C-alpha cells in the first residue's frame, strides 16, 4: 500500500478504536488510528485556516486549526519523518464525506519544503501558492470526485458518500540523508459545509509515495486515504 | 511543432560575436548584444519578465567583469500558451566543452485583481541529485555528478525541464511575471568553442527536436 | 529639499498647465508635475489594489492600480534611479483630503527590494508585508494625520472642517541601489480604499520613495500630496 | 536590565557557575546561565553556519551549528517566548573575546519573522537578508567595536578584550496576541579565527528590548550581553 502521514480533520462518529468520540484534528501515521489527536470545535460553514509544520532539528509534526474568532485546536507528535517516508513524496488534500451531503471547499492552499545542506548553504526548495483555481489546473493531479474552478475554489467532494483528493503535480523530495535542517509547511483554508449541523466528515493534508492513489472502500472514516481501520 | 521562447548563450560562428539573444520562435533571435564568454569561469544568468513592462529581459554577468544585457518588448500572453514547462538546454559543437550548471532557480506568480488572489511557484536548486525526480531529463542531459546538471554529455545536445507544468499567463492576472537565475560553467580546452546554453519557456509536451544540433541548440528544427 | 520619486493616484482638480483635467495615476520625479500619466477611474468605497516595480535591467518603473471586475490603469517610466536616488532611502505611503470628508484608508502594504550582485549570487533582501496594522505599530514612523490601529488598518489622513496629510514610512532605510549590483529591483503592492459622501472628492494617495529624513513639507496640503512644497 | 534571549556559541573555560567545562552551545534565558547546554566542537579558522527557529505552535527555541564536513550540535528547550520577550523586540549578533587575539566575523546572516493570524490570512512578515556587508550599513546598528565592510563582512570584535553587537535597525513584533502562529528563523554563517588554538570566544544571536545596549561590564563571558553571571 501507499505509506501516508496525515493530518486529518475528523467529525467521523467513529467511536470505532482510539478514535475520539468527540470532532478531532489527529495526526496519522501509516494508519487511521490517529498516533495523537485532540478537540477540535468544527464551525458548519465558516473558513477555517489549518497549519502543518515540521522540521528535522525537532523532529516534530505540528498542526493547528482555527476559525476566525475562535479557538484553535493544536496536536504535536514527535517523529522523524526519515523513517517513515520515502525520501521523494507526494503532497496532498483528501476528503471523504459521509451519509451526509456537505460540502469540503478548499479556498487556499500553500506548501514549502526546503532542505539545508552542511555544506554551508545548500538550499533546495519547493514552494507553491494556490489562492484561486481555475477550471483546467494542469499542476493539480484531482482523483476521486475532486475538481477545481467553481468559483475559483477545489471541491474535494463532489456537488452523499464522496471521496476525492488533489495532489500537487511535482515530486517534492521531503528529506535527503545530508540535510542538516530538512522542514516543511502547509497552510489551507477551508469551508466545510452542512443541512445537518453533525455532519460526518473528514479532511486532510498528507504526504504519500508519489504514485499514491484512493485505496478501494476508503470511503467514509477513512478519508480516502487508508484501506482499512487497521 | 513547439512554441518556444529562449534566452540564449551563444558562441557558435555564424552576429559574428559571441551574443546572448533573445528568441522568440525561431533561432534568429529578436535583439542580441554582445558577450564576453569566459572559459572556465562561473557566470550567472538572471532573466526576468512582468506584464506590466510586457518586456523580457536578461543579464549575464562573471565575477569581476562585465555584464552584457538584452530586453525585447513582447507580450507572452500573444506568444505562449497558457501553460508551459520551463526548462535549461545546451548544445556543443564539434569540441570538448561542458555545459554545467551549478544551480538554478525559478519563480512565476499571477496576482489576480480580485484583491490578492496571489498563484505562485518557486523552485530552487542549488545541488542537484543522481536522481533528480522533479527534473524531466532530455538527451544527453544528467544529474549527480558533484551536484551538478550536465546538459550535455561530457556533438552533444540536452535538455532539463521542471517536471510541475507552469501557468505563465492568465487572462485574468492584473500582472504576471516571472524570474530565473542560473549559474553555469562552460569550459573547454580549445580556448574559443563554439556552444550553446539556453534558459527557455515551451509547450509542456516539448522534446527536442530532431537534427537540433550545434547552433540549433536542442530549442529549434530549422534556422528559420 | 528632500529628493522624492513617488505614483501617485490623483483626483485633484489641477487643470492648471499641461495637467490632465481628470483622474490619473502618474509617476512623479522630483515634482508634483507628473512624467507621465494615464487615466485612472477611481470608484468611490471600493478596494483597489496597486502594485509599482522597477529593475536595474530595464530601468523602467511601473505602476498598475486595479479594483476588483474593472479595469486597470496602467503607467511607465524609462528612468535609472541611480541618477535621481541617494543610494538609501525610506519608502512610505502619503495621502491628502481636499476639502471633502473623505478617508484614505490602507488595508494592506507590502514592499521588497533586492540587489544581486555579480560575485555569484551576492543577494541582499529586504521585505516586509502588512496585512494588518496595530495601535502601536513601531515599524513605521507616522507623520502628519495617520494613524494605525483602527480595525487593523492604516489611516493615513484623518478620519470642525478642512484638509488633511498624514503619511507612513517603514523603519529602516532601504538600500534601493549600490553602484555594484548588477540587479536591483524593488516592488510594492497595497491596497486602499477611498471612501467619500461627494462622488467627485478631490484626493490624493501616494507611494513614494524619499531621503531617509524626510518629513512632510510646509504648506504641502492638498494637491501636493504631504509630499512637495510647491507645484514645480 | 534588557530582556534577553539568545544562543551562544561559548568557548569561554568559564568553568565559572553553571558553565560547561566544554565549548558548547546553550539556549541562555535572562541569563548567562544557559537553560539548556550542548557540546560544540568550534573548529578554528572554518566557516561555520548557524540556524536558528522557533514557532509558537511547540514553543520550542531550537539551534543547530554545523561546519561543512562535520558534525552540528543542535540544541532546544521548551520556551513561550510570550512570556519572557516583550511584543516589540530587536534582534541582533555579539560577540566578546578573551584576553585572545581572534576574530568573530559575520560573512551572511539572514532572519524572518511571520505572524499569521486567525482572520483568514492575516500574515505580517519581516525578512532580511545579508549576504555582503558594506561599509556604511545603514538598516544595522553597530555597537562597541563591531565593524562593517572589510571585504564585505561584519566584523562583530575589533579586528586590529573586544565586545561588539550588530543589531538589525527596525523592531520586529516577535509576538502578538492575536496570532495563531507566530515564528521566526534566523541563520548566520561565521568564521572564528585564533593563533592559540583554545582560544576563549563567544558569539551570539540575541533577541532584546528595542533600546537594548551593552551592558556595563559585559566583557568576556557575559558575550555583551548580560551584566553579570546571575
Ligand atoms: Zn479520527
Ligand atoms: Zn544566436
Ligand atoms: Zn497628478
Ligand atoms: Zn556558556
Amino acid at each position: 500500500a501507499d505509506t501516508i502521514v496525515a493530518v486529518e480533520l475528523d467529525t467521523y462518529p467513529n467511536t470505532d478504536i482510539g478514535d475520539p468520540s468527540y470532532p478531532h484534528i489527529g495526526i496519522d501515521i501509516k494508519s487511521v488510528r490517529s498516533k495523537k489527536t485532540a478537540k477540535w470545535n468544527m464551525q458548519n460553514g465558516k473558513v477555517g485556516t489549518a497549519h502543518i509544520i515540521y522540521n528535522s532539528v525537532d523532529k516534530r509534526l505540528s498542526a493547528v486549526v482555527s476559525y476566525p474568532n475562535a479557538d484553535s485546536a493544536t496536536v504535536s507528535y514527535d517523529v522523524d519523518l526519515d523513517n517513515v517516508l520515502p525520501e521523494w513524496v507526494r503532497v496532498g488534500l483528501s476528503a471523504s464525506t459521509g451519509l451526509y451531503k456537505e460540502t469540503n471547499t478548499i479556498l487556499s492552499w500553500s506548501f514549502t519544503s526546503k532542505l539545508k545542506s552542511n555544506s554551508t548553504h545548500e538550499t533546495n526548495a519547493l514552494h507553491f501558492m494556490f489562492n484561486q483555481f481555475s477550471k483546467d489546473q494542469k499542476d493539480l493531479i484531482l482523483q476521486g470526485d475532486a475538481t477545481t474552478g467553481t468559483d475559483g475554489n477545489l471541491e474535494l467532494t463532489r456537488v452523499g458518500s464522496s471521496v476525492g483528493r488533489a495532489l500537487f503535480y511535482a515530486p517534492v523530495h521531503i528529506w535527503e540523508s545530508s540535510a542538516v535542517v530538512a522542514s516543511f509547511e502547509a497552510t489551507f483554508t477551508f469551508l466545510i459545509k452542512s443541512p445537518d449541523s453533525h455532519p460526518a466528515d473528514g479532511i486532510a493534508f498528507f504526504i504519500s509515495n508519489i504514485d499514491s492513489s484512493i485505496p478501494s472502500g476508503s470511503t467514509g472514516r477513512l478519508l480516502g486515504l487508508f484501506p482499512d481501520a487497521n
